[PDB]
């Protein structure tokens, strides 16, 4: 019971990271709010955590809409009574290719969807967290654009970097109410967006651990950074990355 | 003449770091491209260029417009014969406010100005740099959102730490091709954008070198990363910010 | 019992930081191993666990002398029959003052204290890390020297950013057998070692310490053994070669 | 002319990075005073240098010590009138291997060379800058220990990193009397010290080494010393506390 009491929003929810950290979340005590595109990847979802004697509500919609994230809170309250944390982790590789040939329009979806998706979280995640007087706030950005570049994606670095100024921000103008904003930085992790799904030795290769993460212990961070035993951690572009950052 | 030769685009370049860099680049032997919306700042930053002998053409537009982007690099081969060199420092701070506050269409005007208009800058301005065989792109972020946060500021914080995502990406993508992508992250700058323009005391105070920076001190650490002086620089963040970084 | 199974070695366990990071991991299942110099502070702490029905073993000495670190792993093995984590945690700001005033016998003593312990640590930590299949060593650093300046602590800001190398190096040799390394990087935190409360201080520093902050508090002790045990934990099983920072939002805050 | 009427220090001046950087600094306007252990080496750099009808002065000695220092310092307020800038740059791999199988000797004699030496650079050298009204020291630290680690370099890696934790420290200490202090940090580097380069070194190393970079190549010294002249030149007036990557995008380049 890690989360006891606690109740989480947890976005891109259907699969990976985000599922596995719904689940988690679950088992260890919080009342889950979960989203994604995919309601019927949701309802398989959300069975799982009942029965496992955990409770979760769902909402499918596009993370990019302003709608759901007001929606999605207004749930959240409505079922549980309230916010305790977020795990904003909604986003997705996005339009790949040498910067040319890129469009404007595959550029503003991929910023949407990785970006705009956790401004609007914010703005209305804060106020329903700092009513229960706070504390937490995480965004899933990548170690990709903030210690590693690689060809034909532009645009998903562009957006992960931008959560860790969007969370830098946030952190300065939030502490003094008591809510921690903090950045998760995965590294190659076993889910549908690593390149890897010869590439899946060349992506474990990445890694200090020369392996790639279980999605659940990338959870496990995001399990850390909403507990109490985060308490002072705040600002921080955390990496659960096995290594990759300093792997040559 | 340390740029002596070289053929530079400057985007922003109606005041402040833009127009000090514009001025500076071409007293030292570049041919320089030059934007911004205000034409009639334009006109005066041309003329000054004219009549200290340097060459310099204009073109007046919305920095968040692909067709600007395209026709400004069309201009530059046009007129002076190729593209070396671009210094993209087009931003402003854009919509300010506590996060639950700001509006979806603030965020996405910030983040057009500040991150979009790179993109585009590098989609047109890349094919043109590889055609002479190399060599650079910077890019101007901030101190803001990569070391530090404040209140209020959270769509700029965001859109000045995804152009260091968009440096990492393209300085991978590009190296082969000899071209070198950087952001330069100036600290506090006696421009309109800074804060100061009791605030003036305050601002100096958060550099370690306790003044603020004139606008040409910033345009010759952004000559330095287009110079042949930086051809072993790529995928940098260079800080020129006066200590501000690490002075708390 | 967060960390039930675990033996971990905790340095500096004497006071602040590493006392209630060796008294936590015994309360959360860990066997422990202690050391400071104070020998008489570290036999009421193991007192304290043995009595709280944990189980901890001390030994006092100088963590600069690589005969303490060498006996160190040699009474973890012995006692409890292995090696899983270290929180390499001891630190002194060590000499002060400005930068021409400072003798190369303060900085030696400072560097040796900070970062040459590590090395130490490390040298004797790893074998017997890898026999048991893995684990991890953690490093306390400090956000001083990694993402702020101040006049006066040059031998400290050089000897904490130097446990940042050592845990990248260490994280890529170390990976493959399945030993993380990372760095833990403090805030300002209640103990004997902060500015606020040196013998010393002027009035209004707490108060500047605090404001260093974005939660515009200073730690209490616990709260950086709680990063520390997440870090020994398997919840971290994915991070390694990470300098993870603690610090109430200090580096982020002008 | 880009250094004209500069005074400098240059360490690390016998090969490599420093040599160009002491010769680049001389033929851009600079009055030199180098320093390494070989002073045939030296020697031939400054017959160079004056003969190129530059000005430069010598002096041999290890840069561990203090007296070396402090008379570096003397050498070039004596025979120049002053002190403006520093490149602090001398460095060694010192001893690699195995964690396990380092000593203590080898450790402390990395460290000594490679970071107790900025220590004393700095304390004797902030005097003289300060007398000027102000100017520059930079510290050649590396991307290993930074943004990266291998395998066999814990010394030279924590060695590396402890210089960026002395820069932010002297950035802030001395930042209001108008010294600047910045650390410069190459990639791979075609000298003596890079690890292809090596006595030594398999074949396929060079390769391995240059793939390490966006660029794909490995530095000419004179790339590094012209990073280094930008550093110490007025167009780096607003520099300060920074650590400037000129590593041909390895940090970056996985
Ligand atoms: N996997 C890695 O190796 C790795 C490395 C670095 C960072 N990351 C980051 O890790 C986070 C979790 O992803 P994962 O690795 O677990 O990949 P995944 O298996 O694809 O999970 C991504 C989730 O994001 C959601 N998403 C995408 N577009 C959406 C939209 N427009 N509206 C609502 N949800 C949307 C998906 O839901 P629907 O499709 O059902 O909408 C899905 O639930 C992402 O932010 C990813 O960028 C992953
Ligand atoms: N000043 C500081 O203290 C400081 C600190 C950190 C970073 N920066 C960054 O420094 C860069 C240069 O700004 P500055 O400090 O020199 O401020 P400035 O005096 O306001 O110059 C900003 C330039 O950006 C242009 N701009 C804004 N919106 C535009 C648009 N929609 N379309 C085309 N151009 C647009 C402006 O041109 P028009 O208005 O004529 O279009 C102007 O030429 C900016 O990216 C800024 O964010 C400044
Ligand atoms: N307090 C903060 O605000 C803050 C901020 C950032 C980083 N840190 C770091 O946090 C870590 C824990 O310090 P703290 O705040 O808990 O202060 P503390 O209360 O003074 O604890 C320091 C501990 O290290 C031990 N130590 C010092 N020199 C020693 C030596 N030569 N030989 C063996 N042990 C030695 C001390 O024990 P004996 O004297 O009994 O040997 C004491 O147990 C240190 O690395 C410190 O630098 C603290
Ligand atoms: N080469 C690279 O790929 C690379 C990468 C990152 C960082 N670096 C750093 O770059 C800086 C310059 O090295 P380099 O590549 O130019 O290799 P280098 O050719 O070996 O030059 C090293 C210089 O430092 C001097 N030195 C070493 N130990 C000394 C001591 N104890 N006392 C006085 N001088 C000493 C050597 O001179 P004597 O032997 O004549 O005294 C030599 O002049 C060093 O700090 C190195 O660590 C190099």
């Amino acid at each position: 019971s890690r989360l006891e009491g606690k109740i989480a929003i947890v976005t891109g929810a259907s699969s990976g990271i985000g599922r596995a950290a719904a689940l988690l979340f679950a088992r260890e005590g919080a009342k889950v709010v979960v989203t994604a595109r995919n309601g019927n990847a949701l309802a398989e979802l959300t069975d799982e955590i009942a029965g496992g004697g955990g409770e979760a509500a769902a909402l499918a919609g596009d993370v990019g809409d302003e709608a759901l994230h007001e929606a999605l809170v207004e749930l959240a309250v409505r079922r549980f009574g309230g916010l305790d944390t977020a795990f904003n982790n909604a986003g997705a590789l996005g339009a790949m290719g040498e910067i040319s040939s890129l469009s404007v329009e595959g550029w503003r979806e991929t910023l949407d969807t990785n970006l705009t998706s956790a401004f609007l979280a914010a703005k209305y995640q804060v106020p329903a967290i700092a009513a229960l007087g706070g504390g937490s706030l995480t965004f899933t950005s990548s170690f990709v654009g903030h210690t590693a570049g690689f060809a034909g994606v532009a645009p998903y670095a562009a957006s992960k970097a931008g959560l860790i100024g969007l969370v830098q921000a946030l952190a300065v103008e939030l502490g003094a109410r008591g809510i921690r904003v903090n950045a998760l930085l995965p590294g190659g992790t076993d889910t549908p967006a690593n390149f890897a799904n010869e590439t899946r030795g060349f992506v474990e290769g990445l890694h200090a651990l020369k392996r790639i993460a279980r999605p659940e212990e990338i959870a496990e961070a995001a399990l850390y950074l909403a507990s109490d035993g985060a308490s002072f951690v705040t600002g921080a572009a955390l990496l659960a990355d096995g290594g990759a950052s300093v792997t040559k």
